[PDB]
């Protein structure tokens, strides 16, 4: 049975890190659902690219469980996450059920928020390190993409298709991960 | 006044060698128009995200000239690229007026199909190798990012913001790309 992974997408997401995970966990065979925060409608994204969502996020997470939920970063999309009764309930029951929760850029200062995976190692974008340090919750990391415990985090769009294929790793194995990685052209 | 940038959206077109570029040139400045081939609709690409144009590539045509017209790749997207009478006049109009041309991936096959460029250096996706060479009217290249003449070419989403740095460059400059690039969190 394929592996499912639910991608939350809010108003100021960063659009590469939303696109670049779907894309390349797609590739590997994941089955994922592209979940509208606000409903269905299209979301504005950070740069302005206007994405279509798969689905509300209402009626996906109807739909759930994930094998993993996977927040975009982007500062005022990850503030959105953050405000998210919905967000923190989804969260909170795949912390429950030991599910992988994947994070990127500033999308991991949600898991704060929420209080999610806290005494994890994590990574942030490097602007966004103070945000998600406030308390001395989580252990920081300058690793391009990090895994402890739960929680699997990366820094920027830069790093996005290393946390996507830590990702597809996590849930396929790492041979579909490399078989996935080498028509990309990556460095 | 700032630089203008033609982004030619089909049905099949690799949703990250979209993107990427998109994003990056709006990060730089760049007025980016994501014009949509078939029209102002919503635009399916090849890992199933859809993306909603700003135009229709009819409306933004008689907003040009523009500073690049940039192709994205996927295989089904090239091709339906490559089937275009409008994308064939739009980018002979470019040729004329020694404007960047800019592909990546499949992308430079419909450079090939419009007979735009020849005589270049170019790169495209190594799958992607014959169908550009045939009848020897490229030279062909191995750099992850190539630029002979008006056409700068790019291998696939892996490169991709090398790819759309290198744009930037020739439209803004190398310091503008540096700038662009540091918060990025590139390797
Ligand atoms: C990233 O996408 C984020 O969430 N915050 C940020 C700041 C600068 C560059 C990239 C990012
Ligand atoms: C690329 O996006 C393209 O146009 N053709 C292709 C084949 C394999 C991987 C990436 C690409
Ligand atoms: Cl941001
Ligand atoms: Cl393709």
């Amino acid at each position: 049975a394929s592996k499912r992974a639910l991608v939350i997408l809010a108003k100021g997401a960063e659009e590469m890190e939303t696109v670049i995970p779907v894309d390349v966990m797609r590739r590997a065979g994941i089955k994922v659902t592209v979940a509208g925060l606000a409903g269905k409608d299209p979301v504005q994204c950070s740069r302005d690219v206007v994405i279509c969502p798969d689905a509300s996020l209402e009626d996906a997470k109807k739909e759930g469980p994930y094998d993993v939920v996977v927040l975009p970063g982007g500062n005022l999309g990850a503030q959105n996450l953050s405000e998210s009764a919905a967000v923190k309930e989804i969260l909170k029951e795949q912390e429950n059920r030991k599910g992988l929760i994947a994070a990127i850029c500033a999308g991991p200062t949600a898991l704060l928020a929420h209080e999610i995976g806290f005494g994890s190692k994590v990574t942030t974008h490097p602007l966004a390190k103070d945000k998600m340090m406030n308390g001395g919750h989580y252990t920081y990391s300058e690793n391009r993409v990090e895994k402890d415990g739960l929680i699997l985090t990366s820094r920027g769009p830069g790093t996005s298709f290393e946390f996507a294929l830590a990702i597809v790793e996590a849930l396929n194995g790492k041979e579909v991960a490399a078989q996935v990685k080498a028509p990309l052209v990556l460095k």
